[PDB]
């Protein structure tokens, strides 16, 4: 069977064509307007992205490559014994648009395996960096190290034509995804444990090696990764943490420098720390209420914390019209697991009766609620309950989107992104003299 | 006493963001630009997607400071005892401010940054211990990402200012960070290229002298070649890639530090932070070539043989900019009142002499005409500044001036966070079909 640098061998010249076809063709047609708003609103309803690994139906849900959550849950291999898909199943579908069979899956996470082996020197690095410096910088620190083994630096370095970037852009996003669960694991042992980590076992999975890594071999426990690590894995380009790595990688920097430039965005309270909040949120609300998740007290809390101009955290999408299939993913997976755990019960009750009391408030249009109000809770179940470590998790997710659009980028030869700025005092020229023609 | 850079900036933001907001909400809705399929396919060239006000580039007179050219802030910006170059802090402050700062003020703001330049010791731990082979430009970034545990903006946020004073701690972390910078490009250029052994910070020099005490030198004209240098490339527009990162990585709140890392890792990049080398490179090849032979017929038949060849020649011909880079202008004479019996600078010189001409009759070429990197190099390499792979960090201890100058204005203003929408080809597809069946 093809593996997948195979298959995307003979999967991206068809693509390549037909964006240079498409452009050809179509290039000089109007998709939008810029008014002067949207510049200074952060670009906001710019078509300003090529992303194919996943589209955003306002209706069903993200997509995945056409596939929703529940198509992917259905049609992507599984571990043995296991009901959850697979975030490198996931990541064969990003890169290539085509479902893996399960052989192609194991030998994929093999290859992952054998690349997980990190260099003396970001061990040493890690083991000495101090316990007060956050995860996420540590994370990126540690990504930013591995950039001396980089593949594409050597490449370009050494006159590689241009059709020929995406092989070693390949070969660095695999040896940087084999290692991501190492360095997020070493943090976590170093910053909140007792710095031991275990050895990676190679017929284990990516989320099985990040989980046994951190310190269990509960079987839940890793499933409940695989379900995380895939759910998570990209939403779109228009994103701080998918556009910063895209932009960097633009540039011809390695994947190592654009994922941890990627982190840093990321690590954006306002972009990857909605985990967390909703968290605080809820244990804000747990202090007060004291097991009481009636009805009653419940909805006076809510239309309490409406009343005061605050929101619900992880409630009201801006476009999405129904609840995330993937906050439903998670509550299916407590609900078979620990449908007794007082945390989860308390998030079941809010769901219970949070979109009546928003569309009674009448200032939410989509009164659903996202990944984030419930990913928390299932974290704090299996002993992560250090949320300064959350972001990090959605980083060694979402790193499986990032990466297939950037080998996407350097196999279609992607331009640099560089748009053309102007000062306020310049931008009033162009406005005074367009106003009057 | 004289108000202080962040004593004058708290009273002048509040006047550019209502500015800024009375401008919005009046001419919001007004078209300044369309977006072709070409352009979302294209890296948005041409696209109005930033709003930068330290720099703009002018197409007849080169890049221009918050209005002041070249020749206007080597006439107006203040200069350290006995020297005639543009200290970069006195940039950094008309960058963040539009205003020239007197003497005192760039004095007591280089004692201010020499203050805080002292680097934490698991910073000079973690550089110490960076294998020589790992690239200067990644270390760099390391070490920048490093000190966000000295963030006060983090520690501040966390503990839950009001969004009025988030450019306040902006503000500090900034100063903080640009500090520090001279001394963690010295360690690593110490480290890499030489003995590892490194002097201590000076409490009474400027920021570039700091830079060249620490390399090991304390030639004057080496001190005022790096006053020019970090002056010049302090800033340069906000649609370049180093510049968007930074913008786009701290629109989502992060502090100066990750935003700062972030876009060096982007000016890491070959085709944004290199040219500088490029040239470099290319300079050597010719000389190798020419034996050292610099004469008019000699260097015109190089020329000519590099455009027939289909090839650039590094550093000459712009988009926009209709004459000569002031830029180069300005490294020109440095080296004119220097040692202009360098041979690579007669090198240069020599070229300057009859590339136009030579490219203008190539006729390929619109705007015949050097830039700063053609000329950067050279005087790089007199003061035996000669590993070229350490270029790009002397590159970025100068553009964080300008990085952090907007950062801090986007924070005091509340800037929105930059979040673009994105497609898939298969959609842009049925959305592009659907546009022209209207039609
Ligand atoms: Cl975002
Ligand atoms: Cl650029």
């Amino acid at each position: 069977e093809k593996t997948l640098k195979e298959r995307f061998s003979e999967i991206y010249p068809i693509h390549a064509q037909d964006v240079r076809q498409f452009v050809k063709e179509h290039g000089k047609t109007k998709i939008s307007d810029v008014l002067l708003e949207q510049v200074y609103g952060g670009m906001r309803g710019i078509p300003g992205s090529v992303w194919e690994g996943s589209v955003l139906d306002p209706e069903d849900g993200i997509r995945f490559r056409g596939r929703t959550i529940a198509d992917i849950q259905k049609d992507l291999p599984k571990a043995k014994g296991s009901s959850q898909p697979l975030p490198e199943a996931l990541f064969w579908l990003l890169l290539t648009g085509e479902v893996p069979t399960q052989a192609q899956v194991e030998n994929l996470s093999a290859d992952l395996m054998s690349r997980s082996e990190l260099p003396s020197h970001v061990v040493q690095l890690l083991d000495n960096l101090p316990k007060d410096l956050h995860p996420m910088a540590q994370f990126s620190i540690a990504v930013t190290a591995l950039e001396s083994e980089s593949k594409f630096a050597k490449a370009y370095a050494q006159g590689i034509s241009k059709q020929d970037y995406w092989s070693y852009t390949f070969e660095d996003s695999l040896d940087l995804l084999g290692k991501l669960p190492v360095i997020a694991a070493k943090i976590y042992r170093n910053v909140f444990k007792d710095g031991k980590m275990g050895e990676v076992d190679p017929n284990a999975d990516y989320a099985k090696n990040l989980v046994n890594l951190i310190g269990s071999k509960d079987e839940d426990f890793v499933d409940l990764m695989r379900l995380y690590l895939t759910i998570h894995s990209d939403h779109e380009g228009g994103n701080v943490s998918a556009h910063t790595s895209h932009l960097v990688g633009s540039a011809l920097s390695s994947p190592y420098l654009s994922l941890a430039s990627g982190l840093n965005g990321l690590a954006g309270p306002l972009h990857g720390r909605a985990n967390q909040e909703v968290l605080e949120w809820l244990f804000a609300l747990k202090e007060e209420v004291n097991d009481d998740y009636s009805k009653d007290t419940i909805e006076k809390y809510l239309w309490d914390t409406l009343n005061s101009g605050r929101v619900i955290p992880g409630y009201g999408h801006a476009v999405l019209r129904k609840t995330d299939p993937r906050y439903m993913a998670q509550r299916k997976f407590a609900m078979d697991h620990f449908p007794d755990y007082e945390l989860f019960k308390l998030v079941s009750s809010i769901y219970e009766v949070a979109p009546g009391v928003l569309t009674e408030h009448g200032k939410t249009k989509n009164p659903w609620p996202n990944v984030d109000a419930h990913s928390g809770v299932l974290l704090q179940y299996y002993g992560l309950k250090e949320s300064s470590f959350y972001t990090v998790l959605f980083g060694v997710s979402r790193a499986f989107g990032i990466l297939a659009q950037l080998i996407t980028d350097r196999a279609i030869g992607a331009s640099i992104e560089r748009p053309k700025s102007y000062s306020t005092e310049k931008y009033k020229e162009l406005v005074k003299n367009i106003e009057s023609k």
